[PDB]
């Protein structure tokens, strides 16, 4: 943690193989104006001023705590943040637009970051089949900007952070059936997660730079979890109407009927 001018934050990393959250702290310097925007959020350039422990900021009460205490690792010595967010790193911070900040609760920040980590595992499962192009999803973290005056409201300011992508950012499909590029690997990764999960999930909203992807969305047949972008059977079926499995689908031996 550098003594340089910045702001403090509580840092949250999710580890799927142990299925627990890792609680940390960091200092960061955010630019005043955003450099890009989506439908719901704005993105800011940020520089890391160091990652440390959370010893100075106790959780206090177990009751009403989210995420719950049983989902929190008691040891935080190992994590991705210490290398990928080390002092000097340039990264990206994302805030919700006001409005609709009204549709962003504390649970949805953690649910969104857990969803990206889940998609990150599917990328590794995809890469084990040795496709022509390997895909990879970026890390993602929840950060509580504790130095910023709470929404009033009375809730602290939350955000998500992730590594910086350098290059042309392109969206390949949406979360409701659009096919926006001629590339085969993004659609085939979608034709892949739906079949290999036995139709329990599909990963769409495949976007990013080259084969580094971020901000995916998951549909599940019951429509539960994975945020408000989970359109259930409708989202799954909408992908099937516009999908043509391709040479990558064929190479992965996916079923041409869905
Ligand atoms: N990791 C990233 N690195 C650089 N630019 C990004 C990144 N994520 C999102 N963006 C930009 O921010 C915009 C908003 O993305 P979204 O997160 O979908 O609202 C995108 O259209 C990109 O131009
Ligand atoms: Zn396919």
């Amino acid at each position: 943690i550098s003594s340089e001018t910045g702001e403090m934050g509580i840092l949250w990393e999710f580890d799927p193989i142990i299925n627990k959250w890792i609680r940390l702290s960091m200092k960061l310097k955010v630019e005043r104006k955003p450099f890009a925007e989506g439908a719901l959020r704005e993105a800011y350039h940020t520089v890391s001023l160091g990652v440390g422990t959370d010893e100075n900021y106790p959780l206090g009460t177990t009751t009403k705590l989210f995420p719950p205490i049983e989902m929190i690792s008691p040891i935080s010595k190992n994590n991705e943040a210490m290398t990928q967010l080390k002092n000097g790193t340039k990264f990206v911070l994302k805030l919700y637009k006001k409005e609709a900040e009204q549709q962003a609760s504390r649970e949805l920040y953690f649910e969104a970051v857990k969803m990206q980590m889940v998609c990150r595992d599917w990328g590794n499962k995809f890469n084990q089949k040795k496709p022509p192009k390997k895909i990879e999803f970026l890390m993602s973290w929840v950060v509580e900007l504790i130095d910023r005056s709470p929404s009033s409201n009375g809730q602290p300011i939350l955000c998500s952070i992730e590594p910086l992508l350098v290059g042309e950012f392109k969206k390949n499909n949406s979360n409701y059936g659009a096919v926006l590029t001629n590339r085969s690997t993004p659609q085939a990764f979608s034709h892949f997660t739906y079949e290999l999960s036995n139709k329990q999930m599909i990963v769409v909203d495949i976007q990013g730079v080259d084969d580094l992807y971020t901000d995916p969305q998951i549909h599940t047949p019951d429509g539960k979890g994975f945020g408000l972008g989970n359109l259930g059977k409708a989202g799954i079926n909408k992908f099937i109407t516009t999908h043509k499995c391709n040479a990558v689908c064929a190479l992965l031996d996916l079923d041409v009927k869905l």
